[PDB]
């Protein structure tokens, strides 16, 4: 029954943070007094006395709880409800069952946050680390046991004789509205503190012409947007002129009302917190910004337009903003099902870190059955492009061209190999799935939920059924508003339009996601795409992304660019490119809860539609897979929390340096967010010169570009291609297309391949330890410097997640930039040559280097010392993607220049996600490599932390800075034998002809090689003296 709690819903268009304004105090109650209301389990409640702050007589009273969610990674929550009773959410990022399961294992350990009331009211606890007061108005003081220091604490305002009101806690009289706030002391101004707030999501912000990381002093609002270019006109401030550029106070695709602080930066007394308002309704993230009166300098709030009010403080375990991130993925954890694996996210195919090429505009499998059309392109020829010119090279995306007429979950006759369809497994007609499969590659394929509904009287099953069994959002509101309709019907249903731009475009209906049956519904219909050879899920338009309407209009037609604007207002009739505000959803956020207007949810949509694909698709309907039964979900929007479903990309970026900038910083932010498995597209999705859409990226950039994007976790070239029949677009953008820099690309494409166990171990680390993949300068502790350096720097990689550094150039036509290294190691150049010659001299870090010379044909990337790393050849030495290596492709464990006489390296192994049973079952082995000189003898260690997998063919050390040893041992549980000098004298033939036991002196690179039998890897120690 719709509405259960009564709420009286006063806003229901976008508001800007420019009309968004907490501070302005009126109409606004704050908290102004309480008493105790008892202690169960970590939960306190406090009976707190909200009063109007421009009229404090007027009071009001709501239970406010206070919880303990974990003692060793010091994190507590506080919430409330100004409408209704407290309710604990049945679907989002944190759920109780997991609080439940680390508060149960944290007591049985002995932890006791001594949770207490005074005799005065005020209520203390403890965590590890940590002290909290909260006193009687709520004000809350939490202060560092080890050195006393204050760390956080909320704001309080000054009434004229009514005592201090508590701005931590705030909400909206239900007389005017309903949003809610709560308001935090910044300490950005401060000499010594120097406070930063990073995180964030997906904003971009602009400082003179560069896109920069940090997200200090601005006003955000997650509010899911399709934001193509990232700065689309109906977004606009009021009263804007001219260009548009994407900017801090623009929405964006993924909804991440989440910060974290960091003071002292660089010092013994550094500390950091992550702030987390765990709402789904538009929200608000203002961290002391004074435009518009949006803020004030000294202050730091997080607000929501509808409530109810939940949010986390999460300081961590260990020093550094990376534990405030282990910290977070702990509280959105799966231990309480008792994953083997998949701990803090799930882990994709290893095939998910390959070089993928997605085209907008194919029009053929086959060159033999392209339709003629000005510039028409088949699969068939991107394929030939990359594979005869030798890239590394994954496989496709394809796009809604190779749908029947944009119904999704079809396919028509072109793309098959036989021109008409068929239902699987013909080898006398193959999909465009199963002849990437006979090509060695692996496909995604975009899906919406969409679901065409103007057919003319044509069959199509997905739409039929979902209208017959009452599945879909239906055309009501509390309101009266007239979404519109049309002659296909059904009479009650909700119908939008999708509209992709130059003619390609329909009606549609739309799951209505909390209704029992429609998740289990939804997940099925992937059968029909499965069954047909598709590998993985390219997940779009997810907001979903409706054609811009204004209620009034027919279905089919969207108002003047224009409107609505700051003279000429939405009021309540612009559906903001999305479902209009006020249409009745089933409730996403309780289940069996009842109908709310849309706009009290809007940011669950892409996370409830990912997670209903992830576990009622590809999990239930596993059996149907073909190649690979483990897959994964590319999304382009969600909310914390979809890391557990999939990984994610930026939507529609575009082609320019600035974009470059961006996707960098995107990455870094999206990784602090919890999200590690995301990218943007390679080359930009858009057209970019405004005197002809159609010239293609330039090769400068597109260099600039694959340099950037080779060591980020999904690396994927995708383009607008402008074609006869959708007539917007670049003309091309593969990479083979780049004669002149062909060279440059193939060998950074080389050398992410050769490191795909550094990411697929890193991707491990994040499913089990929820560490990022993606490191932000300022994660590096101990370094006053990276703060600077922050905006286009970043780590990755080996044992502790820091062993590389990058920092690649970010502007067209630049052959040098400012380099930073961090302080207290030794760092090396390296880079797709290296492989192939020897290590120049150390580097020191703490070094900065003003114009450090940067070659088109280079790129700025350092290993630091101590490092080993998990490295691979394919054996014939072709290039061939990552799907299609077998263990007989070498794994070889690249031990750098030592670090203090030491270096450690790490490697996840398992099947690559052939079955799902590392993750079901536990099938997969954890290596560790350490090597520790003691004066003239060497001893590297092979262990394991679980050796489940059987890694099937021999492995190779490969020590830099080694030539010729007087002897080799190696002992093994496989008893013990001398190795001896190779008869190769080459790499080819060592890997080829080498017999186990066999070492090799490589004088080119000033390497030395051991070649060893795979029953080793478990456990060895090999003595060279
Ligand atoms: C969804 O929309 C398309 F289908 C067309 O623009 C894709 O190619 C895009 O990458 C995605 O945003």
């Amino acid at each position: 029954t719709d509405n259960p709690d009564g709420i009286d819903y006063k806003t229901y268009d976008y508001v800007g943070v420019w009309g968004f304004s907490p501070l302005s105090n009126t109409n606004w109650f704050a908290a102004g007094s309480s008493t105790p209301g008892g202690i169960t389990d970590w939960t306190a409640t406090m009976n707190v006395n909200f009063d109007r702050i421009d009229n404090p007589s007027i009071t009001v009273q709501h239970p406010v709880q206070v919880q303990v969610t974990s003692y060793n990674n010091n994190s507590y929550r506080v919430r409330f409800n100004p409408d209704g009773p407290i309710r604990d959410v049945t679907r989002g990022p944190i759920l109780k069952q997991q609080l439940d399961w680390i508060r149960t294992q944290e007591l049985s350990e002995g932890c006791d946050p001594g949770m207490t009331f005074t005799s005065e009211g005020f209520l203390t606890f403890e965590t590890k680390d940590l002290s909290v007061i909260i006193y009687g108005n709520f004000k809350t003081r939490v202060t560092r046991k080890s050195d006393g220091k204050v760390i956080m604490e909320n704001d309080e305002v000054g009434t004229a004789s009514s005592g201090n009101k508590c701005r931590g806690l705030m909400f909206v009289d239900r007389l005017y509205g309903n949003a809610i706030a709560s308001v935090n002391k910044n300490f950005r101004n401060d000499a010594v503190k120097q406070e930063g707030f990073y995180g964030a999501g997906e904003v971009n912000c602009k400082y003179q012409d560069t896109y920069i990381l940090e997200r200090t002093g601005i006003a955000m609002t997650n509010y899911n947007y399709d934001n193509l270019n990232y700065n689309q006109w109906d977004l606009r401030p009021p009263h804007h002129d001219g260009a548009l550029n994407p900017d801090y106070y623009i929405p964006m695709y993924y909804a991440a009302p989440w910060l974290i602080v960091n003071g002292c930066a660089g010092t013994s007394e550094q500390y950091s917190y992550g702030w987390f308002m765990d709402n789904v309704s538009q929200s608000y993230m203002n961290t002391g910004d004074t435009t518009w009166n949006s803020g004030q300098e000294d202050l730091a709030y997080m607000g929501a337009q509808y409530g109810p009010f939940d949010q986390h403080f999460v300081y961590g375990a260990g020093g550094g903003m990376e534990c405030v991130v282990t910290a977070f993925s702990l509280l959105q954890g799966k231990e309480f099902e008792n994953q083997v694996l998949n701990k803090r996210s799930v882990m994709p195919p290893k095939y998910v870190f390959g070089f993928f090429q997605g085209v907008f505009g194919t029009s053929s499998l086959l060159r033999a059955h392209m339709p003629a059309g000005e510039n028409n392109i088949s699969v068939e020829e991107i394929v030939e492009g990359y594979q005869n010119n030798n890239f590394p090279f994954e496989g496709l995306a394809v796009d809604v061209d190779m749908q029947d007429n944009l119904r999704v979950f079809t396919t028509k006759g072109e793309f098959w190999t036989a021109n008409r369809v068929g239902t699987g497994g013909d080898p006398n007609n193959r999909s465009v799935f199963e002849w990437a499969h006979d090509k060695g590659l692996v496909c995604q394929t975009n899906i919406t939920c969409f679901l065409r509904n103007d057919n003319e009287g044509q069959d199509y099953e997905v739409n039929q059924t979902l209208r017959e069994r009452q599945l879909y959002t239906k055309n009501d509101s509390l309101t009266g508003t007239d979404f519109g309709m049309t002659d296909d019907g059904p009479s009650d249903a909700y119908i939008g339009h999708l509209d992709y731009g130059g003619g390609v475009e329909c009606d549609a209906l739309f799951p209505d996601w909390g209704r029992p049956d429609v998740a289990e519904w939804w997940g099925n219909n992937y059968k029909k795409l499965f069954s047909i050879g598709l590998d993985f899920v390219w997940q779009d338009m997810t907001v979903p992304a409706m054609m811009p309407h204004k209620i009034g209009d027919d279905i089919n037609v969207k108002p003047d660019g224009n409107w609505p604007n700051a003279d000429d207002p939405s009021n309540g009739q612009y559906n903001w490119k999305t479902y209009h505000p006020q249409v009745l959803v089933t409730d996403m956020r309780y289940e069996n809860h009842g109908r709310e207007p849309m706009v009290t949810q809007r940011n669950i949509h892409a996370y409830t539609l990912c997670e209903s694909t992830r576990k009622e698709g590809i999990v239930e309907n596993a059996d149907t897979l073909t190649k690979f039964r483990r897959s994964y979900i590319i999304s382009r929007g969600g909310y914390i929390g979809n890391q557990h479903f999939g990984g994610m990309w930026v939507g529609d970026n575009s082609t320019t340096s600035n974009y470059i900038q961006m996707m960098i910083a995107n990455n870094i932010n999206m990784n602090m967010s919890c999200l590690p498995l995301v990218g943007s597209d390679i080359g930009g999705f858009t057209s970019y010169d405004n005197e002809n859409q159609r010239t293609p990226c330039t090769g400068d950039l597109m260099v600039r570009y694959v340099q950037a994007g080779c060591l980020l976790p999904w690396f994927r070239n995708h383009y607008d291609r402008w074609i006869e029949s959708k007539d917007h677009g670049k003309d091309y953008q593969e990479l083979y297309m780049y004669p002149n820099e062909m060279d440059t690309l193939r060998k950074f494409v080389e050398f992410r391949y050769r490191w795909q166990e550094v990411l697929y171990t890193a991707m491990y680390q994040n499913a089990a330890f929820g560490k990022p993949i993606i490191k932000a300068a300022s994660m590096y502790n101990n370094d006053s410097n990276v703060r600077r350096a922050q905006n286009d720097h970043f780590l990755l990689g080996g044992h502790d997640g820091y062993r590389i550094l990058c920092a690649p150039v970010v502007w067209e036509n630049s052959t040098e930039r400012e380099l930073y290294l961090p302080v207290l190691t030794q760092w090396y150049k390296f880079g797709p040559d290296f492989d192939t010659k020897p290590l120049e001299g150390a580097m020191n870090g703490g070094d900065r280097i003003y114009n450090y010379p940067v070659p088109q044909s280079e790129s700025p990337i350092f290993v630091r010392e101590g490092a080993i790393l998990p490295t691979r050849y394919t054996l014939n030495g072709e290039n061939k993607s990552l799907n299609t290596y077998t263990d007989e492709d070498p794994l070889v464990f690249e031990v750098f220049p030592l670090g203090n006489n030491r270096a450690d390296g790490m490697c996840y192994l398992d099947d690559g996600g052939v079955t799902t049973n590392a993750e079901d079952n536990g099938k997969f082995s954890v290596v560790k490599v350490a090597a520790e000189q003691d004066g003239g003898t060497e001893t590297i260690t092979f262990t394991n932390d679980c050796y489940e997998y059987v890694f099937g063919g021999p492995f190779y050390v490969r020590v830099r800075g080694a030539q010729s040893p007087s002897n080799i041992h190696v002992s093994s549980g496989a008893g013990s034998q001398d190795m001896k000098v190779s008869s190769a004298t080459s790499r080819a033939a060592l890997f080829n002809d080498g017999e186990n036991g066999d070492f090799w002196v490589d004088q080119e690179t000033d390497s030395l090689w051991l070649k060893l039998p795979n029953v080793v890897l478990p456990d060895a120690v090999i003595t060279i003296t």
